């Protein structure tokens, strides 16, 4: 597990929490990935405060409020949803454009990437069986769709 590798890890189950519920105890994660010590404390409250910058959660003493990354997963797979019915082959996507819908400015790159990521490597929905992303330009990435 490289840090990249556990980060996109936590981050998955912080998806997966807030579509649960908006708010969760901030151990919770620690403790489910540990035992899925394999995850270190400082290294989660550092990715935490990561998070917490790009505005996409905010921490509390005791609680993880995940508002704003439910709000911007559900745009994500109401996009992806979206395209996948209408059977497209590719898309191009501007980072820009999550963020405005979401009105989150500070989302990187490679959080938007690993959310889609993350949709896609879920979804049951639709003739969908293979997908890849592309990250193409400093402000575009292309999805590729495979349908059966």
């Amino acid at each position: 597990l490289s840090p990249k590798q556990m980060k996109r890890e936590i981050l998955g189950v912080l998806i997966e929490k807030s579509m649960e519920s908006k708010v969760c105890k901030i151990y919770e994660p620690l403790l489910s990935i540990n035992l899925g010590p394999v995850l270190h404390l400082k290294f989660y409250e550092t990715f935490l405060a990561q998070l917490a910058e790009m505005a996409i959660i905010t921490l509390d003493s005791f609680t993880i409020n995940m508002t704003n990354l439910h709000n911007c997963y559900r745009y994500i797979i109401t996009r992806f949803q979206s395209l996948i019915n209408v059977q497209i082959p590719q898309i191009t996507i501007k980072y820009s454009e999550i963020r405005n819908f979401c009105k989150l400015p500070l989302l990187s790159k490679k959080l938007i990437l690993q959310m889609c990521k993350h949709f896609l490597n879920t979804t049951h929905i639709g003739n969908l069986i293979d997908w890849w992303v592309d990250p193409t330009s400093e402000e575009r990435y292309k999805v590729f769709f495979t349908y059966s």
